């Protein structure tokens, strides 16, 4: 198999290519009021790139407690353009959101949904946004779902909406 080091290298290259190909502007810090332009992403301490489209409510999730649901469009980009999840937007008719509790980790059994659908990266923005918030992200594999950690795959969330289950 490919060394961890080579995996980091292929990903680093794929991300620079992706940023350049889409003409994105990488910030060092949060912009004024957490307002972003369509093409701006802040690079967080843990390695995930974030754009906030909609900041949501003032409420903040509590680790190990808050029950969440999400809808998103998530895609690969390093070796292909395959769409992996599509339960947001016009073509997501009949789909339901995906459930997790804030603080959950991605298990390494391929028969558990968290292996594919939960990650530290998907959850990072919950430090900064609230209910019905919408975000865009590039999540490197170190912070990704176990499925993606194992294959060294970064993912791109074209759009992701958070739903707090307690306010339903």
């Amino acid at each position: 198999g490919k060394s961890y080091t080579d995996m980091l290298k292929d990903e680093k290259k794929a991300i620079e290519r992706f940023i350049d190909d889409k003409g994105l502007e990488i910030l060092d810090d949060f912009p004024a009021d957490s307002v972003f332009k369509e093409n701006q992403f802040v690079l967080l301490d843990n390695g995930v790139y974030l754009n906030i489209i909609d900041k949501g409510s003032d409420q903040r999730a509590v680790q190990y407690k808050t029950k969440m649901l999400y809808r998103c469009k998530m895609s690969y980009f390093m070796d292909s353009t395959i769409v992996a999840i599509e339960n947001y937007g016009p073509h997501s008719n009949g789909t339901s959101p995906i459930a997790f509790t804030y603080g959950d980790y991605s298990k390494n059994s391929p028969y558990d949904p968290s292996y594919y659908y939960v990650s530290e990266g998907m959850q990072e923005p919950l430090k900064y946004v609230g209910d019905r918030a919408k975000v865009k992200m590039i999540v490197p594999f170190k912070r990704g779902a176990y499925n993606d950690q194992s294959n060294g795959q970064p993912v791109y969330y074209e759009i992701l909406e958070y739903i707090f289950e307690e306010n339903l």
